[PDB]
């Protein structure tokens, strides 16, 4: 409709992929070359189903802070025939708040979804089904589940991926440039 569903729609049609653990369907985000994020309780194995096609993991990896606290962000390595799309620079440095944000969603079930969730605050400590979190974004999402892995952009700026809800609120876990620095 506007600039910020353009950025979101932009991101979804190059950069998405629907991952399947046996732990369901996710949204997943192609950063650079085969490397991909998805959330940890994702559980991602040895071998993933990628758009509904069987893809041995190279390499994952759970991210924690340097207290040792979960970020609820793995990156994954995918035995894949060909690379995304380069996005590193439309990550974010720093920890910030952000307006205007959109949420997109690409599954089986809920194709091409885009929500405008709005103001995103840096809410940081969250206790995520029952495991303390940090670096978690906080914006308004009165609803149901199937979005985890969706993701959070602005005009110009992929900030995170949804980790869950409490049924009022939405929580994304922060994406940011160092994460991905090789
Ligand atoms: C139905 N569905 C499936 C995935 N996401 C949603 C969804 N519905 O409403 C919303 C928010 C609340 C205001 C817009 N998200």
């Amino acid at each position: 409709m506007g600039p910020g569903f353009d950025f979101a729609q932009a991101i979804m049609k190059k950069n998405t992929v629907i991952a399947r653990t046996e732990k369901g369907e996710f949204t997943m985000l192609g950063v650079y070359d085969r490397v991909a994020v998805i959330p940890t309780h994702a559980s991602v194995g040895e071998i993933i189903y990628i758009n509904d096609v069987e893809t041995r993991v190279l390499d994952a990896c759970a991210l924690r802070d340097l207290t040792d606290t979960n970020l609820e962000i793995t990156i994954v390595k995918l035995d894949r025939n060909q690379k995304f799309r380069d996005i590193r620079h439309f990550l974010p440095r720093c920890e910030d708040d952000y307006n205007d944000a959109v949420l997109s969603v690409h599954t089986s079930k809920f194709p091409n979804m885009y929500i405008p969730v709005g103001q995103v605050t840096n809410y940081g400590f969250l206790n995520l089904g029952g495991t303390p979190t940090h670096r978690i974004l906080m914006y308004n999402f009165p609803t149901r589940a199937g979005q985890c892995g969706g993701v959070v952009t602005t005009t110009g700026k992929v900030i995170g991926i949804h980790v869950g809800g409490n049924g009022a609120q939405g929580f994304a876990a922060m994406l940011l440039h160092s994460y991905f620095t090789d």
